[PDB]
């Protein structure tokens, strides 16, 4: 559906990367949070939903179900939190890592290349075009 | 054009709000930066360009032309920086300000409502639909 996302956390250089995947497009947004805090996750979701239709977020564990601020964010923005690979991100992060002082910069460079690039280098739509194409329809 | 943005800074409770406007849609993204630093502006632009086609950014003063990191961001992402109202944002910020501890949260609530809402309350497209509609074409 046009509003279905997947939310997962990954780890690099002792910091936390929050990753949202639009499941139908493979479009990603990500942020480095100082710790695995609710506030930061609530803030990330509010930003995401102001930008894209975000109707249902799927997570794989209990963490997001125990944050009072994530719950208030879900309600304010009208996001259903439901219970129940894309770390080629980390390969791209290694390719750029030394073009950037900060990890957060290298993550955003990785997200930029993930979203802009064509599948297998050539022809048809990038993840960033697919999400616009899906939402346009 | 589909890739034309406007970048301006505004101020509230002694902090800096970075605002990008997609000129053809009125779609906005914004962030509270600790100070009016280049790094923060470079980071904001890199994030923006990974999400939308960003071809030309117009600013009204010299500040962005004297940051080495904004310059490296422009080059990395392929953004032309060119020299040469939407603070109904601040009215919406006042309406939500007390639904949020942090200013950054109230800004994102304001951006969410700016982008989601219909012009004069009823009918035809929001700023968020317009930018997708323009980029789809
Ligand atoms: C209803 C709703 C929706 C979204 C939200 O995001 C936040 C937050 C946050 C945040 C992010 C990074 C750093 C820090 C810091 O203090 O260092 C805070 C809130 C909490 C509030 O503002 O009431 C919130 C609430
Ligand atoms: C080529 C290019 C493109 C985009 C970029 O963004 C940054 C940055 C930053 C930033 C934001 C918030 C907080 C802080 C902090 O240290 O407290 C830093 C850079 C600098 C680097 O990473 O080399 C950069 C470079």
């Amino acid at each position: 559906s046009p509003g279905i996302w997947q939310l997962d956390c990954t780890h690099l250089e002792g910091k936390v990367i929050l990753v949202a995947v639009h499941v139908a497009s493979g479009y990603i947004e990500a942020e480095v949070i100082p710790a695995e805090t609710g506030q930061e996750t609530a803030y990330f979701l509010l930003k995401l939903a102001g930008r894209w239709p975000v109707k249902t977020v799927h997570t794989d564990n209990g963490s997001n179900f125990t944050s009072t601020t994530v719950k208030a964010a879900c309600e304010w923005a009208g996001i259903k939190q439901e219970f129940g690979s894309n770390k080629e991100l980390k390969k791209i992060i290694g390719q750029v890592r030394d073009q950037a002082e900060h990890l957060k910069t290298a993550v955003q460079m990785a997200v930029f290349i993930h979203n802009k690039k064509r599948k297998g280098g050539i022809g048809g739509y990038s993840a960033g075009e697919r999400i616009v194409d899906i939402i346009a329809t």
